[PDB]
């Protein structure tokens, strides 16, 4: 049951996600949304996101299958040797990249955030934070490799808990080290650094428990390393396209007023809060199922899995996007507006979040529909569609920046994701790969009715409540949780009244 899989993934990631939002709230309270946070987000978050794009789009899809074949077809000694050579090559490459990026950090910041050049102190702070960021890439890459090995041995709780330590270390660095750092946010940077270390050392004993903890070594003649490189080859183009798109979006953001990057960051975090599970969970668990369907010839199961993923997208991401748009002020004020995060920052974050809610659905649908081509050994069509999406994204950025500013950049990304999803779906329909099952009309009608009930309940409750800035954090968060509970319970109650049953949707998972 893939619904069971999504529940398990949610339960395993809950604690880390909660602490990540506590960390974001601490950052907002102590540093607000200004030049220092902009420098931190450009220097740390952008390289981390580029690294994650490369790791999940290229490295893992090549390393995990070869590791599983070593585990199942070869012995533990040959597998340990393969792991040692993999880790050694990764460590050497990332050490070279760390050195080169520390030496070239000013030009890196220059081309990724040109608008920062009119403020020399902000630029220097960004370059300094990037110089601290670069070793974290190597640390967190080794930690990710450990997590992948542990997942291959069916150990998912430990890697899903690992980022808790990063969040805790960042929080402690802000609370205890920021008063002693000359630019205070510098402490946060080191809190990330130590975090990486912790995330590694937390997973090393478990690696030793399964007999897969080995010293790294270098070898340019290992069969497995060449197998992984050959499988990594055809994904570099797809990785580079999304990397370039993110870099140009950052370039556009760098020319806006101080705080725009931070407002966008807080908005996208708020958007990720309820739907962080579905996005990646559905994709990673649907790709192997559809691959097996296509290999066995069971086209009915392929169609049913795809249709179930799409219907779950409609059933869970749509109400979240609508409710996030409606509750933008309650969310921003109850979660962020404390200390140096002012009401102005709250309003700007609300604008960006409302812009992001338009494309939440496009993102969740893209992550489900891309395996429709990936499972059939088709990397070319998603890359073509992604190139077109990049072109449209930059066109809309150029058109929207002067008037809508940061919110306009967010809306550009949202519309681009929407049309990315639509192009993927229309390609699937065109090649006769997928055709939806019967009963989408009644499904959508009941969905619309439940959504109307939810919106009515939300607006009714919001019309009765005092200004959200009055009251301390306890009061605000209690009110927000109560309103969210009422909205969600009304939505699911309407869904049940109109015929939706949990058993019936679980049967479509498998
Ligand atoms: C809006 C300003 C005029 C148009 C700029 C388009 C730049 C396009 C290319 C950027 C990549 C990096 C190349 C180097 C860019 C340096 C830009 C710079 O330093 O701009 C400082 C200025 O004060 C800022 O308003
Ligand atoms: C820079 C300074 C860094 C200082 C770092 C200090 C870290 C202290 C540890 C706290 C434990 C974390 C919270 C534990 C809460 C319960 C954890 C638990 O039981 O988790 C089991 C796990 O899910 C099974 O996989
Ligand atoms: C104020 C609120 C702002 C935020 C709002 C967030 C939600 C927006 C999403 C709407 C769903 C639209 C779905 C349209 C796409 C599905 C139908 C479709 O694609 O139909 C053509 C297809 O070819 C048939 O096979
Ligand atoms: C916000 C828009 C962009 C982001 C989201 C992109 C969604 C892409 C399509 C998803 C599956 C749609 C399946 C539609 C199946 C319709 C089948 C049909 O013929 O339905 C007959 C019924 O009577 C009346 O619809
Ligand atoms: C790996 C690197 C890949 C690089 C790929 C090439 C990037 C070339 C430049 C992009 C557009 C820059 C546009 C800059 C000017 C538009 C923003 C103008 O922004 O004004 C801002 C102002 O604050 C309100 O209007
Ligand atoms: C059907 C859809 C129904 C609605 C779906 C959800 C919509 C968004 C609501 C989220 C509330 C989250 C409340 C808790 C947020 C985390 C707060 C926390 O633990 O830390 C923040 C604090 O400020 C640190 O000091
Ligand atoms: C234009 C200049 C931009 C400069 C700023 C960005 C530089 C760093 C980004 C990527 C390189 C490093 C990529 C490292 C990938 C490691 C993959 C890995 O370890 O993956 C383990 C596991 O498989 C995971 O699931
Ligand atoms: C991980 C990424 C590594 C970099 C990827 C390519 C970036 C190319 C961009 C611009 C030219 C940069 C030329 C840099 C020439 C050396 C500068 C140098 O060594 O400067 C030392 C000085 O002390 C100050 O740190």
């Amino acid at each position: 049951n893939l619904l069971k899989s999504l529940a398990a993934i949610s339960s395993m990631t809950m604690f880390s996600r909660i602490l990540g939002f506590i960390r974001d709230a601490i950052i907002a309270r102590f540093f607000g949304a200004g030049a220092a946070t902009d420098a931190f987000f450009v220097a740390f978050r952008l390289p981390n996101l580029l690294r994650r794009i490369f790791a999940e789009g290229a490295f893992s899809q090549a390393f995990v299958p070869i590791l599983a074949e070593y585990k199942n077809q070869q012995g533990d000694e040959a597998t340990r040797t393969f792991i040692a050579y993999v880790s050694g090559l990764l460590t050497l490459i990332l050490a070279i990249v760390t050195l080169a990026g520390i030496l070239a950090a000013p030009w890196i910041i220059y081309i990724t955030a040109p608008g920062f050049t009119d403020t020399p102190d902000k630029f220097d702070l960004t370059v300094r934070l990037l110089r601290i960021t670069f070793p974290y890439i190597l640390l967190i890459s080794l930690a990710s490799l450990a997590g992948a090995i542990l997942n291959t041995w069916n150990r998912f709780s430990v890697p899903a808990f690992a980022p808790t330590l990063l969040n805790i270390s960042m929080i402690i660095s802000v609370l205890l080290l920021a008063p002693y750092c000359e630019p205070p946010i510098i402490a946060l940077g080191w809190g990330v650094f130590a975090g990486g270390i912790l995330q590694l050392l937390y997973q090393l004993p478990y690696l030793q428990k399964i007999g897969m903890l080995v010293l790294p070594r270098i070898s340019f003649r290992n069969s497995g390393v060449w197998r992984v490189l050959k499988l990594m080859g055809p994904a570099i183009i797809g990785v580079s396209v999304s990397q370039i798109s993110l870099i140009i979006n950052t370039i556009f953001a760098s020319f806006l007023q101080s705080g725009s990057v931070s407002w966008m960051y807080y908005a996208d975090r708020l958007m990720e809060l309820p739907t962080g599970v579905l996005g990646v969970a559905l994709g990673t668990i649907l790709l192997p199922s559809l691959a097996k369907s296509f290999s066995t010839g069971d086209h009915k199961e392929y169609q049913r899995l795809m249709d179930w993923g799409l219907r779950l997208c409609f059933l869970l991401a749509l109400p979240c996007a609508i409710a996030l748009a409606i509750l933008a002020e309650p969310l921003t004020v109850s979660l962020f507006q404390y200390g140096n995060f002012t009401a102005y920052d709250a309003v700007m974050t609300q604008r960006a979040l409302i812009a992001y809610c338009v494309g939440l659905m496009g993102l969740i649908v893209v992550k489900v529909l891309a395996p429709g081509f990936y499972s059939r050994q088709d990397i070319k069509t998603p890359v073509k569609i992604a190139i077109i999406t990049l072109i449209l994204t930059q066109l809309m950025n150029l058109a929207f920046i002067g008037s809508l500013k940061h919110a306009g950049l967010a809306l550009s990304i949202s519309l681009a994701a929407c049309f990315n999803a639509l192009m993927l779906y229309w390609q699937l329909r065109r090649q006769a790969i997928f055709s939806p099952l019967v009963g989408w009309g009644k499904f959508l009608l009941k969905l619309i009715a439940a959504l109307i009930v939810m919106v009515a309940v939300l607006l009714l409750l919001l019309n009765f409540m005092p200004p959200w800035e009055q009251g301390n954090m306890l009061v605000r968060i209690t009110r927000l949780l109560l309103v969210v509970f009422a909205g969600a319970m009304s939505y699911f109650a309407a869904l049940f009244i109109f015929g939706f049953r949990l058993r019936d949707f679980s049967q479509r998972a498998i």
